[PDB]
């Protein structure tokens, strides 16, 4: 039926429907740091997120996205591997059922609890439905989170998921600023992939931090309490939306450092 993370529709079945799920560029894959080629020709990454307009929160039955206002260069990415200037359109996380998984890109095959995403379409096409159809269309800033200390600026995430616990729910989410996400240092590894989920184009330049960001244990667990379901429908708690790592066939991982 349609596709999710459970065992009858989960990722293992997903080329029945797109093919393109065993293409030669598919995402997550594996970050093996001993052969990631340091590139000094990359540049830093530029990220200006002063103007970011976020304006709501949805729970689309795969996941939660806090969608921004892509009308305009407001909240951008340029620099790093990319040419051109790619706007954020949301952002999400994939996270899992217990402490020890929940990532979809692994470090020498270390999980995470979960992984943000930060979605951008480049500029150059128009809207973020030509973008998708282009080996360049978007650009993805991946964060890997470990359970420690909170992270205060993921609590006003965290506080609205009870508005939204059923998919199809969304909420006015205004005034969020994405820069209480970032990591401290913008060191990064890059290689070019696709999307992690149906449709699973391969459009994506991926761009994954380094290092990682701490939150607390009650704040993931939260993100536990979402459901997969429409309401009024038996409950399936929303865990595991992750894909495991696919082969990396003809590909070089680059690294910003060294
Ligand atoms: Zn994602």
């Amino acid at each position: 039926h349609h596709w999710g993370y459970g065992k009858h529709n989960g990722p293992e079945h997903w080329h029945k429907d797109f093919p393109i799920a065993k293409g030669e560029r598919q995402s997550p894959v594996d970050i093996d740091t001993h052969t990631a080629k340091y590139d000094p020709s990359l540049k830093p990454l530029s990220v200006s997120y002063d103007q970011a307009t976020s304006l709501r929160i949805l729970n689309n039955g795969h996941a939660f996205n806090v969608e921004f206002d892509d009308s305009q260069d407001k909240a951008v990415l340029k620099g790093g591997p990319l040419d051109g200037t790619y706007r954020l359109i949301q952002f999400h996380f994939h996270w899992g059922s217990l402490d020890g998984q929940g990532s979809e890109h692994t470090v020498d095959k270390k999980k995470y609890a979960a992984e943000l995403h930060l979605v951008h379409w480049n500029t150059k096409y128009g809207d973020f439905g030509k973008a998708v159809q282009q080996p360049d269309g978007l650009a993805v800033l991946g964060i890997f989170l470990k359970v420690g200390s909170a992270k205060p600026g993921l609590q006003k995430v965290v506080d609205v998921l009870d508005s939204i616990k059923t998919k199809g729910k969304s909420a006015d989410f205004t005034n969020f600023d994405p820069r209480g996400l970032l990591p401290e240092s913008l060191d990064y590894w890059t290689y070019p992939g696709s999307l992690t989920t149906p449709p699973l184009l391969e459009c994506v330049t991926w761009i994954v931090l380094k290092e990682p960001i701490s939150v607390s244990s009650e704040q993931v667990l939260k993100f536990r309490k979402l459901n997969f379901n429409g309401e009024g429908e038996p409950e399936e708690l929303m865990v595991d939306n992750w894909r495991p790592a696919q082969p990396l066939k003809n590909r070089q991982i680059k690294a910003s450092f060294k």
